[PDB]
């Protein structure tokens, strides 16, 4: 199936596009490919500078009437430095006007941490340490759950937030919605079996990101494992005739996971939308769980003693 229920009732496409790092100068071009091809879900986000970019693809889509409205879902994220309630509202319209909508279909906490408000993104002291914000995590709920109450999106959600967090949120006081995902880190090499079966357990979905281990992000080390270069894995998409990067997107879907892949390239951007002809086998999927290390992409050093930090955490 295409979609899977959330618990606003919405329903959400199982694949994406992801757009991190796409250049501005592209991802108009990504943006506009993605949707002729069959995407209906596009994760954004402001801290990624190219909304403005996104949103001119969308709304051209639209205009040419390729696409309704209602049949696009469309997700961004709160950054760290507008976790204040006073900031909220602002942050969530900017990246409506960048986007070219109305309303969002998910809006996201997109880091547990609140960072000192600023122009800055990543505000640091003299040395390199991030700098916090004293907000905490259950203002901000409530912050993003107003958003609910105006319109201004149609679910809200959470990312990065381990299972002691989403845990505090389910425990609120006076909690009024839900978190509708949790979108996390979640590959072969960060498998995450502990915090996905924790979610769904509470009907919570889980949207699996850098599923192909972000091999353009800019502090990769040679030495870093591979997925795409893993001859494991390439021994697995040989035997079902497919690319390595469409068993990597295949296999969060048969995990009743959410996944975003990542593409400016046109081939590619169509060839990782291809996985929904194929299928994986249990033991396909228990092997390419073995290859587990809690292997991150996305933990950067500087923030690492924020209070609110997410990884120390077994899970
Ligand atoms: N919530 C959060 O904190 C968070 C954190 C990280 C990422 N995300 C979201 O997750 C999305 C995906 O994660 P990601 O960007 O880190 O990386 P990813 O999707 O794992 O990998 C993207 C990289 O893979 C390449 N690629 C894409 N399709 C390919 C294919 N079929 N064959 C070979 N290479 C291929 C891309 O190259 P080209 O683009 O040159 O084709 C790009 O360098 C993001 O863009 C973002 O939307 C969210
Ligand atoms: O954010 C993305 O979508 C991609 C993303 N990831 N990272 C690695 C990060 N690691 C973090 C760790 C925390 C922590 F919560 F753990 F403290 C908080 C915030 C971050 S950003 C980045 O540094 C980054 C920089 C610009 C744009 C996007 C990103």
């Amino acid at each position: 199936a295409s979609r899977i229920l959330l618990n606003n009732g919405a329903k959400m496409p199982i694949l994406g596009l992801g757009t991190w790092k796409s250049p501005p100068g592209q991802v108009t071009e990504a943006v506009k490919v993605a949707i002729d091809v069959g995407y209906r879900h596009i994760d954004c986000a402001h801290v990624y500078q190219n909304e403005n970019e996104v949103g001119v693809a969308i709304q051209e889509k639209l205009r040419e009437q390729v696409v309704k409205r209602e049949e696009l879902f469309i997700v961004s994220k709160l950054w760290c430095t507008y976790h204040e309630k006073g900031l909220v509202k602002g942050a969530c319209q900017k990246t409506l006007s960048d986007l070219k909508l109305d309303y969002l279909d998910l809006y996201l906490i997109h880091w547990p941490t609140g960072f000192k408000p600023g122009k800055e993104f990543f505000p640091l002291d003299e040395s390199g340490n991030v700098v916090p914000s004293d907000t905490n995590i259950l203002d901000t709920w409530a912050a993003m759950e107003e958003l609910v109450d105006e319109g201004l999106v149609k679910a809200i959600g959470i990312s990065n937030f381990n299972h002691l967090q989403v845990e505090m949120i389910l425990n609120k006081p006076g909690l009024k919605y839900k978190p509708a995902v949790n979108q996390i880190e979640c590959h072969p090499y960060l498998t995450q079996e502990k915090l996905i079966q924790y979610c769904q357990s509470k009907g919570i979905v889980v949207t699996a990101y850098s599923p192909l281990g972000s091999p353009d992000r800019p502090w990769a080390k040679p030495e870093d494992p591979s997925l795409l270069e893993d001859p494991r894995i390439k021994a697995i998409a040989a035997k079902h005739n497919k690319t390595t990067a469409q068993v990597l997107i295949r296999f969060p879907m048969q995990r009743n996971l959410v996944v975003i892949p990542k593409s400016v390239t046109p081939e590619r951007i169509a060839e990782n939308f291809k996985v929904f002809d194929f299928e994986l086998s249990s033991q396909d999927m228990t092997t390419l769980l073995s290859y587990n290390r809690n292997w991150r992409v996305c933990a950067l050093l500087s923030c690492t003693s924020h209070k609110d930090y997410p990884f120390h955490e077994e899970f």
